[PDB]
């Protein structure tokens, strides 16, 4: 059991915590292959979510809740641990705002499982951040 | 000057070092009365920015930056530096993503100095999340 | 699935990693519901363990691994991470130096997969020290 | 004085502290010439002692205490403070099993005092590890 | 807007907290562009000030206040943040006193904006040491 | 050896590394009874000291040195560990300056070994800041 999948096994864990059907997504937070930080498809905490009293729409989506990548990252500043230099592994490539935050929050490598369409903002800002995303499937597993 | 008057000088103050022609914004995180971090409109840092090779606009908006207030909880994460239960201080008053970001960070206070039509959702999570917002302007500065 | 569910699956998940023949074990210290820390049958890092040159017996036990609970300790230190007031989940019930050191590193709770008896002196100092133990099975998990 | 002896004469102070007359060992962690932790030959703290309450034997030893190198690691642990590239002054050599802990910890240099028998395998895990040790007498002092 | 700028801005605002008119000082503590801890003129907190109860003289000066330099330095002791490898920005070169202080603490440059007579050890210090010092005006500002 | 005999005698300890032929001083930072920092009569790391090439007397005082007290908690600054709420032990009581530096970085117990005439601010200011003073001798000891 490789740590590519110790790690891509617990995103896909985690993304099943998502507070809101539309969209089950999670991430997780590597460093040292030390899981730092996780985070999953939700709104702010102690806060109603898509589950229990159904969508926040606005022309189009629930927009109350925060992306598991962002929320990741946010639990390092809220728990104030140091995200430099860190890889990610995510069920689902980052939307182009993500992609950002990572980025700037100094994250060096971008695991995901699958991908709808990739920004190519998203694929230019890599580049230039010299930062390198790899697909890798979920390994299939025990009791 | 009053210890607002510092915070809210510093956001105004820091804003102006913003890399987008659209919009000078600036964050300031404070804890226990100290800046811990801070945020300006810019883009992830050691890549193109709006300002040098002209703005990434997609739908009509320089897509480029990410929120000052964004940047300043980044800058958190990044550096490890706890945002647990902070104050921040900014030119214009969050918008919805940032506002869920930043309670889902742990702040407690929102000192605005200028203000749209704050959402409604906003109201509806700084109220449950039980976070105060407050409007303050920049106060006049010498030299 | 419950947070007990998706810890107890980690420390299932994380023993795979063992590298000795005769047992696979798997330690996750959690604080707050955040996994901070993680271990698993190992010897040293960075040098030959029992899988690769087979094992180091002396007396009838290849004593070249770290028991996982410890391991899940020593990342901590190693890393400066806390451990105080945390909890951990594994899969097989403290042998009674782990325990020891366990109480000693400042964890509350000992949620366990499997436990053949546990030693008389672990439960003295369990009762003293007031930590509780708790058995708890792995999660049936899918993909 | 030296560092050296600042610190060998440190250990022979708290190795003074065991709670157990079966053997008085202390042991200090240092990184920059600066203590971080220390630890003697006692049990888990809030708990009996082989002092007070006499010996926990099991066919042998009072298994009641922790070792004072593993004490000085879980310092650490408990108290969140990095130990990785540290050195080390016991007053003992290492047994095998804490010799284990230490490098895993990421303890770089072992000061012994004495040494009954080094065991065999400590040398090897040292040797791959490279890891240095060196016996450095206790300095006589003052006051 | 330069960093310079607008850290140098922050001194000279913090200066004007200074709680004795007898000297009005701020200093700002950088590290890696960001703002880590300040300080400006003034006594122990929580004890009176040369402001509310009058100077408090020794053959010569009000005793009564800790130089801006020492406070910013006594921020991150008390607030547990390091200033090794950062820079600093003060209204006025420092005193022999905290230049040795600076110096001691890690502290790589000094930025000061003015400076009566620098002491000649503390420019002998700075050279063995490898510190630079440079004079930097204090932008003007807005609003 | 009592704890208060251990750090009394630390700082007698300590102090004995001092580097300037005027004078031996060693200080003790304590917090939940470890030893966190320390300190002596020495200059800047990295330069020359009163040892070496001799004192920098200037009106009769070789100023090349920092005092042990405030040396101790440069040492808490550059290495970001916390000084809050915390105890020493000194050699001798405190000069004006370094109770101002001590009581503003949060120590709340000043145990002295040695004093001439405590400065009459001195009390005042640990009156008011609440700080307590206590002598003790340093143990004699052994080895
Ligand atoms: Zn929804
Ligand atoms: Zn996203
Ligand atoms: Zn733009
Ligand atoms: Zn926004
Ligand atoms: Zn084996
Ligand atoms: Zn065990
Ligand atoms: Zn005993
Ligand atoms: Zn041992
Ligand atoms: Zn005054
Ligand atoms: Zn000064
Ligand atoms: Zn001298
Ligand atoms: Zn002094």
């Amino acid at each position: 059991l490789s740590w590519q999948d110790y790690f891509m096994a617990n995103a896909e864990l985690i993304s099943k915590r998502s507070t809101c059907n539309r969209a089950y997504v999670g991430a997780v937070l590597v460093k040292n292959n030390r899981i730092i930080a996780t985070g999953y498809n939700g709104g702010v905490a102690d806060t109603d979510n898509c589950d229990d009293v159904g969508h926040e729409m606005e022309d189009g989506h629930c927009i109350r809740t925060v992306h598991a990548e962002m929320n990741a990252l946010i639990q390092c500043a809220k728990e104030g641990i140091s995200a430099n230099n860190t890889e990610i592994y995510v069920t689902h490539f980052p939307c182009i705002n993500c992609t950002k935050a990572l980025l700037q929050a100094g994250v060096k490598k971008i695991t995901y499982n699958t991908a709808y369409r990739i920004h190519p903002f998203a694929i230019e800002l890599m580049t230039q951040k010299e930062v390198e995303y790899v697909q890798h499937d979920v390994p299939r597993v025990k009791l």
